[PDB]
């Protein structure tokens, strides 16, 4: 319980956020994001918060920030532990981004939800490295590009050994 999970969209190990046009260009990824975070508390960094400016609905929105909070619809915190504790007694906590945020929660995470997008992005942010020998891949699902998804993509779920 209180299990920590990371959910990210990757183009060749580089982290994709709402700041880029591609998230919106892959509705299927968004549906996968909504499906796996519904009614779960989400933790995001300040920059991820700033790229949406409205809470994700039907979820406790926790913002890990090094600066004082600026929006009273979301819970602002200063540390990883403060973030974990703000989620309460729930089965699964979803860390949704910030490459730096991913890096800080990775050691506490037991589950990863990854979308591998067959696209190239020039962004300098990289998903943190995980030790293949400590992680097991338990689910993967390939999809071609189609009318609404401009790139092919493969969902993957890993769990810590
Ligand atoms: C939509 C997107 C890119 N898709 C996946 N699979 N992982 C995330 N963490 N995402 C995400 C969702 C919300 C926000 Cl605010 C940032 C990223």
């Amino acid at each position: 319980s209180h299990m920590i999970s990371l959910i990210a969209a990757l183009a060749v190990d580089r982290v994709i956020g709402m700041e880029n046009a591609m998230p919106w260009n892959l509705p299927a990824d968004l549906a996968w994001f909504k499906r796996n975070t519904l009614n779960k508390p989400v933790i995001m960094g300040r920059h991820t918060w700033e790229s949406i400016g409205r809470p994700l609905p039907g979820r406790k929105n926790i913002i890990l920030s090094s600066q004082p909070g600026t929006d009273d619809r979301v819970t602002w915190v200063k540390s990883v532990d403060e973030a974990i504790a703000a989620c309460g007694d729930v089965p699964e906590i979803m860390v949704i981004g910030g490459g730096r945020v991913y890096e800080q929660f990775l050691p506490k995470a037991q589950k990863l939800y990854l979308t591998h997008i067959d696209a190239e992005v020039e962004g300098d942010t990289h998903f943190p490295d995980y030790e293949p020998d400590d992680w097991e891949s338990v689910f993967s699902e390939f999809h071609d590009a189609d009318a609404q998804n401009s790139h092919s993509y493969c969902f993957e779920i890993l769990e810590r050994r």
